[PDB]
């Protein structure tokens, strides 16, 4: 049920249909109990510049995993996109989901672009998501690469909140 992320329905899109739609796309699996799920929802409440840039950029979808539902979910280039109907389980399990809550973050095809396992505070998770969105990720050479770029990128916002 949508209640799941009740008072966000301004951030996350429906998740009977899972698309990019000209925009990064934003995957968040969460759980019924888990607290971690309950205080990154107050952030999105409650940090106006996460929550605009949030709705400003990212396709954003709220999976809980404590229900069962099917999901439309389309990814792919203009040319050849793949529109699959599947389930929670399935879902995840293309994730492999396994700890909450995990934040997929992909670019306008649905390809992967950066995965986080855990709660992460506004500040560095704001970060995560500028590199993304302002499209900083496309300047590195590999994963390695990449890593080291985010890294370095967190730790200069992190210095800007003074």
């Amino acid at each position: 049920d949508k209640k799941s992320y009740a008072g966000l329905e301004d951030v996350f899109s429906d998740n009977k249909s899972i698309s990019p739609n000209d925009k990064y796309m934003l995957l968040v699996f969460g759980r019924n109990g888990c607290s971690y799920c309950e205080r990154f929802k107050k952030d999105l409440k409650n940090v106006k510049e996460l929550r605009d840039y949030i709705k400003e950029h990212f396709s954003a979808y709220y999976v809980n995993i404590s229900y069962s539902k099917e999901h439309d979910f389309k990814v792919g280039d203009k040319n050849n996109e793949k529109e699959i109907k599947m389930s929670t389980e399935e879902l995840a399990q293309i994730y492999a989901v396994q700890s909450t809550p995990t934040i997929v973050l992909s670019d306008k095809t649905g390809k992967t672009i950066y995965e986080l396992p855990g709660y992460m505070p506004s500040t560095q998770f704001l970060a995560v998501l500028e590199f993304i969105g302002d499209g900083k990720y496309q300047d590195t050479k590999d994963d390695e690469d990449l890593t080291k770029k985010l890294k370095a990128y967190i730790k200069y916002k992190t210095n800007l909140s003074k």
